[PDB]
């Protein structure tokens, strides 16, 4: 999912409900964990007692266990920005609904343009997701112009991932941005 640090979650922990930054509870879990293992640049902890709200296999947004959190270095990520000043940061190997010779396709975001038409769900927060959810979620879509693609740096040097068994996506950020892993 390779979020950046910043993006606000909606988790309850050891039983209890918060609002944080990603980056600032998986630097905190990996930190005070003795569970850490690694695949090359990636750091893995498992954890207990977090849920985070996802849509799940019965097609409802509610809290869902995470079975483990990880984070790993990045050098950049793509900032789009859409009109109305909505925005957002994700690393290069996510891919968004684009209106492409006529139809709606997922698009990686470093082959995007300024000008080109995103589909963005009409919704308050962005959602991360492993598998396909539009048009399955209940929900309307707007149609908006890409007005910037900047290149930026992540606010903590490092990219992070949540795993979220029987939903493989989750809700993180905001702007009603869809982003596939691609
Ligand atoms: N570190
Ligand atoms: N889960
Ligand atoms: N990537
Ligand atoms: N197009
Ligand atoms: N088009
Ligand atoms: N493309």
């Amino acid at each position: 999912y390779a979020v950046d640090y910043n993006e606000p979650i909606i988790i309850k922990e050891n039983g209890e409900i918060k609002v944080v930054k990603i980056g600032e509870l998986i630097d905190k879990i990996i930190e005070n964990s003795e569970n850490i293992r690694r695949e090359g640049i990636l750091e893995i902890a498992k954890c207990k007692g977090i849920e985070v709200i996802a849509f799940n296999s019965n097609y409802k947004f509610k809290f869902m266990p995470v079975s483990e959190v990880s984070r790993h270095p990045v050098s950049e990520m793509f900032e789009i920005v859409v009109e109305g000043n909505k925005k957002v940061r994700v690393t290069r190997s996510h891919s968004v609904f684009t209106i492409r010779d006529n139809e709606v396709v997922p698009i990686r975001v470093d082959e995007l343009k300024v000008g080109d038409i995103l589909v963005l769900a009409k919704r308050i927060t962005n959602i991360y997701t492993n598998r396909k959810l539009e048009k399955l979620i209940n929900s309307d879509f707007i149609f908006l112009k890409i007005k910037e693609i900047n290149k930026v740096e992540p606010t903590s040097g490092y990219a992070y991932d949540l795993t979220v068994p029987n939903a493989e996506n989750f809700v993180a950020g905001f702007g009603g941005f869809v982003l596939h892993n691609a």
